[PDB]
């Protein structure tokens, strides 16, 4: 069936190519740029790691004017937005570098569309008012994650009322991002090992699908979960390997631009009932992904055997489920993961809580497999 694919976000990919950050500047903003630089807490992590040095460098030998705004929290708050609003027009800025993970890119993305709006920023959040234009971002990724560099979306908290919302429209794409694989070197070997697994978690999540006659979206995101599978243990063998990290940051981006998924339908069920299990207990989502997407796939196995059949063989060799199921986990204990929740403290205690919060209002959930309550239940018993 149709679909519509666009992103408008220029990909810098590489290394020891710094200068490419005053370039971009001076292509996408208006002349004489005069940016803000937004960045998380007060830089100590992004200094202490040479970020900040390299960045500050390519502003002065491009002759670009910058003011500093830190201070960004992983749930990026309205209140700093505000803050940046004010000071892009207050100081003329032309344009947002952001120099962080997906935090400081939402807040960019936020501050970006409130600075040349004459509103409250907030109502393209609450779906008052749909913006028309951005001041401008590009991001520096500092921390690979969810693909906020590359999309449409920005996530931001209004502390005061506790709410958090989304604004999701096309002048949010940053113009530029710049993706250096060198930036995994440094990540803890937990937390990369939860990253590689939220790779082939988006990926598998729009493979599994009912939808139909989708021969060469298949086969796209099977060689991208391929490389995933091949080079995730290489990855965390040999961390600064400059090659394995390019592979799976590429993997990633191919994953996140999603035109090899375009033309099917995603299933939300792993994400929705991991996402509660995260809610109560201190669980890295790509650890629990690990956990939770084979209790999903015994579960849903019968749904349509054909399409588990051809993952199985095209990705793992082996037309055999059971098999092919067992290869998959043994992919993930390969990256270090524990498989149980029980591994991780982790009882029935609250199965059917989680179960009742994932629903909400709703009898169901998923679209692969409509499932109910004591559905979910059992996916998490097949995983405890």
């Amino acid at each position: 069936d149709n679909f519509n694919y666009k992103n408008d976000t220029k990909i810098i990919f590489g290394k020891d190519n710094y200068s490419e950050i005053g370039k971009n500047i001076k292509i996408f903003s208006k002349k004489t740029p005069k940016i803000l630089l937004h960045y998380e807490a007060d830089g100590e992590l992004i200094k202490k790691l040479g970020i900040y040095e390299k960045v500050i460098s390519s502003l002065k030998e491009f002759d670009i004017e910058f003011i500093e705004l830190g201070g960004v929290v992983p749930n990026p708050r309205l209140s700093l937005v505000y803050e940046g609003i004010k000071i892009c027009k207050e100081e003329n800025i032309t344009f947002i570098l952001a120099v962080g993970g997906a935090s400081v890119i939402d807040s960019a993305k936020a501050i970006s569309l409130g600075a040349v709006d004459n509103g409250d920023v907030w109502d393209f959040f609450t779906a008052k008012r749909i913006p028309q234009d951005t001041l401008g971002i590009g991001v520096v990724l500092t921390i690979p994650g969810a693909g906020s560099e590359m999309s449409e979306s920005s996530i931001i908290t209004d502390e005061n009322k506790k709410q958090k919302a989304v604004c999701d429209t096309e002048v949010n794409f940053p113009k530029f991002a710049i993706l250096n694989p060198e930036v995994c070197y440094t990540i803890p070997d937990r937390l990369m090992a939860a990253g590689i697994v939220d790779i082939l978690s988006h990926l598998m999540e729009r493979y599994f699908t009912k939808s139909i006659d989708t021969a060469l979206s298949d086969s796209l995101i099977e060689a991208t979960m391929k490389i995933v599978i091949k080079y995730g243990p290489l990855l965390m063998k040999d961390r600064k390997n400059y090659n394995y990290c390019s592979q799976i940051m590429w993997a990633a981006t191919m994953a996140h631009n999603g035109m090899i998924a375009c033309g099917r339908v995603a299933d939300w069920a792993s994400h929705r009932i991991e996402h509660e299990i995260s809610g109560i207990y201190d669980l890295t989502h790509g650890i629990g992904m690990a956990i939770i997407f084979p209790a999903w796939m015994k579960y849903t196995k019968n749904i349509r055997p054909q399409i588990f059949e051809k993952f199985f063989k095209e990705v793992f060799n082996t037309v055999n489920i059971d098999e092919g199921i067992n290869k998959l986990e043994e992919f993930f204990k390969s990256l270090g993961i524990n498989l149980k929740l029980s591994d991780y403290g982790i009882t029935e205690e609250y199965f059917s809580l989680m179960a009742e919060k994932a629903l909400g209002n709703s009898e169901t959930l998923g679209r692969f497999m409509q499932l109910n309550k004591q559905d979910i239940i059992n996916i998490l018993n097949l995983a405890k």
